[PDB]
């Protein structure tokens, strides 16, 4: 029986077994009011100690979302849906405490990813318990507002201000500043990390100027703010919060009375209407989101990024081998999961249309151009490869080496990765390749469990990542020091040195997609 005091009452604990060992969760800790009835919509509110011992011994509810329903039955993408009932009663965050409790522990906070739009810290490759037992760090994620329910702006109305999804973030991080010592963690040793969506996340949370000083380290996994899909402009995010309200019968003159129109309808109306905001939808469509708030966010992050306006620290920054893939079968025509999907020029360019609709004819001729100059013009898998590349170039490899290069031209120390290594459980087809999200397992240490399947090599790069990942968080230095693991050295904005992720060799490479990028950062933003 373990059971500690937070500054809002008792919560008890959980034991686990890991690896002949124990580990204590502390699953659905309460870190806000629920944002319920007039709170939907408004900022996160500070919660009202409570006198009984909170039993948190099983994850909580997940934010309302949709669901990915494109393959039922299919565990490639049903692994990533909710694994707790929905509600808009989702303010819950998770603590794994090494066993006995430690002293002054390093403390890792999880954001997960989805678009801005899905997500659950629950989920099976977000468990913190091999973390906790391996490294004997303490390992923390929360449940964050998704969708309109959490990103909904009329900028400047504190009714639906916008950005409610990151101040829920921002409450958890203050949560775990105020009350992680009393778990035995250090407060002044936080390392944020996230994946895609989430890793977006903890790079606004570099910029936003009230979460300076409620985490030390950061760690950006397939994501960043400056990714073309992360922040939602000011004028949009009002011409789709209006969209929705004209979906919803809602459509007033007092912007106010909007917000409490939109406030009886039931989660599921605004849930059935979200994805009609925009007139061209994407597989990559971020419907609600980041927006430039004046209160997260005090102006636009790319001017913060280029001109420094930054929390001063170091990053861990990287990126998958094939990050597009998985969003062709959700969409682009002659692409399945189901058959290895060569595709035509045709058809090539048909998919283009459908990843760059508001893109003109010039501009995804420009694309065609750059990425179907062939080595070999009769490999069949040419056009089928290209759009994945122009996909996970666009989206996530180019911004998050753009983002690795300004942030460390201000002097701070960044380390980047390029995770090559395609899980040998991986359900998806052979062709997608080392996919988007697929890095995750590894660095939580799930193939260290050798009941599940992973090859012995997996365990390997798993245990390596899990020290690298800790070691950056302790030590702001992610080497591996004892076995005579490749250095990883510090990526400059001059020689751009990255550091390879695989089971065979660990290699030290210079200046990633270097040609594609000097394409999409410089070229492309002109179209
Ligand atoms: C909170 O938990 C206490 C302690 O019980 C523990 O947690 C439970 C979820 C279960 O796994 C138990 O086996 C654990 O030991 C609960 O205390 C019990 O309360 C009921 C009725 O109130 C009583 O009949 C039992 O004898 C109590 N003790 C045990 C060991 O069951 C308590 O009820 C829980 N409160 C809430 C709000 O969930
Ligand atoms: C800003 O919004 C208008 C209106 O959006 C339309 O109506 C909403 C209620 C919702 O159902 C959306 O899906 C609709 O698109 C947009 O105007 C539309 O633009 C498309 C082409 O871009 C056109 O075919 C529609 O007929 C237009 N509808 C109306 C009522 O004017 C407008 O494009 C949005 N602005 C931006 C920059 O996307
Ligand atoms: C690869 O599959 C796609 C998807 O089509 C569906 O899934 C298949 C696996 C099979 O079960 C079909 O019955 C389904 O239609 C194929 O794309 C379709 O292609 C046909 C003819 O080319 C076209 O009429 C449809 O519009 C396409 N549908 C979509 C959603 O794009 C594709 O042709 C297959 N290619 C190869 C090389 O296997
Ligand atoms: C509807 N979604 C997208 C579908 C395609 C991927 N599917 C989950 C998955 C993940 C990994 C491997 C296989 C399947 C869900 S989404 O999660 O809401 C979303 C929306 C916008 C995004 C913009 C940028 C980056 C990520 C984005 C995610
Ligand atoms: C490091 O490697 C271990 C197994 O290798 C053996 O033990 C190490 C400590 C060296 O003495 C080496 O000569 C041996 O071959 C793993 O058990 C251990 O988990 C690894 N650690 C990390 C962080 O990857
Ligand atoms: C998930 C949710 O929304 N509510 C509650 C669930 C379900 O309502 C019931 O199990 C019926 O499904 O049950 C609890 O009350 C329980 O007694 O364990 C906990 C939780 O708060
Ligand atoms: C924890 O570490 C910090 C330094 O990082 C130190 O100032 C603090 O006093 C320590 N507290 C405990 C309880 O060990
Ligand atoms: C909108 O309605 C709310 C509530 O009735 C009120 O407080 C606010 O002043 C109104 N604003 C305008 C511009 O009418
Ligand atoms: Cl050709
Ligand atoms: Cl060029």
């Amino acid at each position: 029986d373990i059971i500690i005091a937070t500054k809002n009452g008792k919560v008890r604990g959980m034991q686990l077994t890991v690896f002949g060992g124990t580990v204590t969760a502390f699953l659905g800790i309460p870190y806000a009011q629920p944002p319920l009835g007039r709170l939907r919509f408004k900022k996160p509110q500070s919660l009202t100690k409570w006198s009984d011992i909170w039993n948190a011994t099983k994850y909580a509810n997940s934010c309302c979302q949709n669901i990915d329903q494109s393959f039922p039955g299919f565990h490639g993408s049903e692994m990533w849906n909710p694994n707790t009932d929905l509600s808009e009663d989702c303010l819950y965050l998770n603590v794994w405490i090494p066993a006995p409790k430690p002293k002054n522990a390093t403390v890792l906070i999880w954001i997960y990813g989805g678009g801005f739009q899905t997500g659950t810290s629950s989920l099976h490759v977000y468990d913190g318990k091999f973390l906790a037992r391996v490294e004997r760090v303490i390992v923390v994620s929360m449940n964050y507002r998704v969708g309109a329910l959490g990103f909904l702006a009329l900028p400047g109305n504190p009714e639906a201000p916008g950005n409610m999804g990151l101040f829920d973030q921002q409450l958890a991080l203050q949560w775990v500043q105020k009350n992680i010592a009393a778990f035995g963690g250090n407060p002044k040793s936080v390392t944020l990390f996230g994946e895609s969506a989430g890793a977006a996340s903890v790079s606004l949370h570099l910029l936003s100027p009230g979460s300076h000083s409620l985490f030390t380290r950061a760690i950006l996994q397939s994501g960043s703010f400056n990714a073309p899909w992360a922040v939602t402009s000011l004028y949009e995010a009002r011409n789709r919060t209006l969209n929705l309200a004209k979906l919803t019968g809602c459509s007033r003159e007092n912007e106010t009375e909007i917000i409490k129109c939109l406030r009886n309808k039931d989660p599921q109306e605004i849930l059935l209407n979200e994805a009609f905001v925009v007139p061209y939808g994407t597989p990559l469509s971020v419907n609600f989101g980041p927006t430039v708030d004046g209160d997260f966010l005090t102006d636009m992050p790319d001017i913060l990024l280029e001109l420094g306006q930054f929390k001063k620290t170091q990053i861990l920054v990287g990126v998958n081998k094939d990050e597009g893939t998985a969003f062709l079968v959700y969409g682009a025509p002659g692409f399945s999961k189901d058959n290895n999907s060569i595709i035509t020029r045709k058809e090539f360019q048909e998919g283009l249309k459908i990843f760059f609709p508001g893109v003109s004819e010039f501009g995804k001729e420009s694309i065609l151009f750059h990425y179907t100059d062939w080595v070999d013009d009769q490999r069949p898998e040419n056009y089928r490869e290209a759009l994945g590349d122009v996909v996970g170039d666009y989206n996530f490899i180019c911004p998050a080496l753009e983002f690795t290069k300004k942030f460390s031209e201000w002097g701070n120390n960044a380390f980047f990765y390029y995770f090559e290594h395609r899980s040998s459980k991986l359900p998806w087809p052979e062709w997608m390749g080392v996919m988007h999200g697929y890095e995750i397992e590894f660095v939580f240490g799930l193939p260290l469990e050798r009941r599940d399947q992973y090859t012995k090599a997996e365990e390997i790069l798993s245990r390596s990542i899990v020290k690298r990942w800790a070691n950056f968080a302790k030590y702001g230095n992610p080497q591996e020091t004892q076995n005579q693991s490749t250095s990883w050295p510090v990526f400059k904005s001059t020689e751009q040195k990255y550091l390879t992720l695989n089971t065979e060799s660990t290699r030290i490479m210079t200046k990633l997609r270097a040609q594609q990028c000097r394409f999409w950062t410089s070229f492309f933003p002109k179209v």
